[PDB]
DNA sequence: TGACCAGCTGGTC
DNA sequence: TGACCAGCTGGTC
């Protein structure tokens, strides 16, 4: 074993203590899919996810449904998307607002709310794209991080 | 923001040690693709993670590489392998030996290692049917827990 | 930019 | 079991 693992294990109830309030939020693991993130983003909007959701989307007091993205600046400065985009992907995206968080690492730093109408714009150039492509699925197109704070509303 | 993410404030702290412990041996997000259990398997065996790596695969003190799975044994009893399995994956994953993390939630159980010997039992099982299927990739396969426990050598 | 490449897993009958 | 059904992202130019 390594030196530093005397460390870990100090640092470990208070992990522990972490997984059981992400659980409380309905977050199964903090370590997979941004899960760890996804809980600081739900606590400061106010937002849910439900039991049987697909995957990270949420829903508000009104009911509202909203797709949920982390992007970390730190590393790369467009957000992922879909591994396998087409139109069947794309419907199911079509109709919700987005929330968007930016992170410095682990230090989140803002949070930007876009509308379908402000999305409308690559939704189109994806599309066209894949047609011409003869029906080839796109792996994960980025949507650009100075597109969404140039086009959306900040809401942290 | 809901009343909760005070004890996210307080919580925060020991958050960003453990982030600053994973970034020390080559882990850049806990947050995903396992990275904080990874960290964990990392302290405990001694392995090293190469930078500019293709995944989660780390080297010892000879050289040697090897391919690091996780699986969490409260929800299901198969690990992951490829979203996409085919020829070109299994011929990467022929040459180095598998180690095999189980977790009940993110409490570390035991850690198991698999030769190429013992695995190429799927990988036939695989390709065969990759070839038979007419070229098209198997989404996800999975290995039991049984066949790891059964013809693995426990580490921990 | 955008366009090309790549990684990590859970769930079901 | 096997064989399907799905999710989350980074990286180079």
């Amino acid at each position: 074993s390594h030196p530093d693992l005397n460390k870990l294990l100090e640092l470990w109830p208070h992990i522990q203590e972490y997984q059981d309030l992400a659980l409380k939020h309905g977050i199964n693991d903090i370590f997979q899919d941004n899960g760890g993130k996804l809980l600081q983003v739900l606590l400061i909007t106010g937002l849910t996810v439900l039991p049987g959701r697909a995957g990270n989307d949420a829903v508000d007091n009104a009911g509202q449904e909203y797709e949920l993205k982390s992007i970390n600046i730190d590393l790369t400065k467009g957000f992922s998307t879909h591994h396998h985009m087409n139109p069947v992907i794309i419907a199911k995206a079509r109709q919700v607002p987005w929330i968007f968080a930016i992170y410095r690492g682990i230090a989140i730093e803002a949070i930007y709310r876009l509308e379908p109408k402000d999305l409308e714009f690559y939704y189109d150039k994806w599309e066209r794209k894949w047609y011409s492509d003869g029906h080839k699925d796109i792996n994960n197109p980025k949507i650009p991080v100075k597109y969404v704070m140039e086009h959306g509303t900040k809401i942290y």
